[PDB]
Order: structure tokens, then sequence, then C-alpha cells
């Protein structure tokens, strides 16, 4: 349930979700830089 | 072409683009969790 | 150090950071579409 009068334009609700996209995006570049580390692992036997 | 008077501070245009970053980011973590599934596929023959 | 009166609700500071998430997210899907290209490279010897 949520109120229906406060929060005019999410002055902090839109930037609040932004921070969630800040840590989430970082986690994506994390599993990505690790995926490239596993690919080289296979290049050690596929080279 | 876009109007030049309405939309004061994108009260919904900035949060509207945010939702696009919500599904787009999810798709990134999707091709990422699948990339790790393909890496293990190679680990089955590189192990 | 930052002022403590200007910038009411980041009318352009929240959307300004959004653009940073626009190019960053693209870079994530970039290393991702390249990671899948390296995975197939291993599938050429693991197939």
């Amino acid at each position: 349930g949520s109120h229906m009068e406060e929060d005019p334009c999410e002055c902090k609700s839109i930037v609040k979700f932004q921070t969630k996209v800040e840590e989430l995006i970082n986690t994506l570049q994390q599993k990505l830089e690790a995926v490239a580390k596993r690919i080289e692992a296979l290049e050690n036997k596929i080279i």
C-alpha cells in the first residue's frame, strides 16, 4: 500500500532507484570481467 | 520535433527512461548468467 | 566541496547521471557480446 499525496516528483525516489542501478550495473561489469577471466582459462587449453 | 514549454523537469521522463534501464540492465545480467553457463560447457572438455 | 542551496531536485543532476548509465550499460552489453564471441571461439575446439 502507498500514500496518494506525498512525493511530488520522486525528487529522491528516482535518484534513489538510480543508486540501485549504480550497484547493479557494477555487478554486471563484475560477472563480465570474471567471464573474460574464465574464457582465457579455456584459451589455455584451446590455444 | 518536440514542444518547448511542457515537461518542466521530466518528472516522469527521467523515471520513464529509468524503467528502460531496469529491463535493459536485467537483459545484461541475462546474457551474463548465460555466458557463465557456456563457459562451464567448455570446462567440461577443458577440465 | 559543494554548495548548499542551488540544485533543488537535481532536475538535471539525476538525468545527468542517467546519461552516464546509458553509455556504461552499453559498454556492459559490449563486453558481453564479445564474451559470447570468445565462447564460440572455444566451441570451435570443444565442439
